[PDB]
């Protein structure tokens, strides 16, 4: 029965927020598996919790979507490497950092519009999250490859996403609620266009990290585990910096 948290981060977006980090395909029998190398940077806290898909809080282990993102073999993501991070730096034994999973693979931004089931989990799975009494932190949100493949999509990138922000933050009714979000790393096509779009975005409380150069798996398109250590790193810093 773990101290429910008291610091919540919502993880969400597509499958470099779920986790991809270790994930290979078995050349004996073509299943995809996670190696389970686990760095110590992601090493599990009992002041470190997950909120399950069915609600319940546990301490958190990578794979941290694997009840969430379905249907997908899910490997390490940034959030234990960002929760130990965060707890190690506060230096206060109070402090409990619960973790609110919502990322989806292979999702557009469009099917993250408020009223569809992806955005719709994610604010009721948030909204679960506080029940306990804890406080929304953040929001951490890394998605986008799947906006790089038509031009229609990345041209209108900015704008959904700043749509995004501002229907989060009115319906969660925090209206100051940081977002702190990745400019994408891979994708092929209009990633450029994306990224400018991700980097370019200037609202109050939001913030972008810049995955660009972090190792990328031999399908060129997930970050291996080492680079989602340096990505949680660095969304850590960019959350304690900006918003502590």
């Amino acid at each position: 029965s773990p101290i429910p948290p008291n610091q919540i981060f919502i993880l969400s977006g597509q499958s470099n927020m779920a986790g991809r980090g270790g994930v290979f395909k078995d050349h004996h029998n073509n299943r995809w598996v996670w190696d389970k190398i686990l760095p110590p940077e992601c090493a599990p806290n009992s002041s470190i919790l997950r909120l399950s898909a069915d609600l319940r809080w546990e301490e958190a282990h990578e794979p941290l979507h694997v009840d969430i993102d379905t249907g997908k073999v899910c490997g390490v993501g940034p959030g234990m490497a960002f929760a130990n991070a965060v707890k190690n730096r506060l230096e206060t034994d109070s402090a409990v950092i619960g973790l609110v999973p919502c990322a989806s693979g292979g999702t557009a931004i469009k099917e993250w519009e408020r009223g569809s089931h992806l955005y719709e989990r994610m604010v009721k799975r948030t909204e679960e999250s506080r029940k306990c009494g804890g406080e929304i932190k953040a929001v951490l949100w890394y998605q986008g490859e799947s906006d790089v493949l038509d031009i229609h999509d990345a041209e209108s990138y900015g704008n959904n996403m700043d749509r995004l922000i501002k229907n989060l933050r009115h319906d969660l009714n925090l209206p100051s609620l940081p977002i702190i979000q990745v400019a994408i790393a891979s994708g092929g096509g209009y990633i450029d266009k994306v990224r400018e779009a991700q980097l370019g975005l200037k609202l109050s409380n939001v913030v972008c990290v810049d995955a660009k150069g972090l190792p990328l798996k031999s399908d060129n398109l997930h970050l291996t585990t080492e680079a989602q250590v340096q990505l949680g790193l660095s969304l850590a810093q960019a959350y304690l910096s900006n918003f502590c």
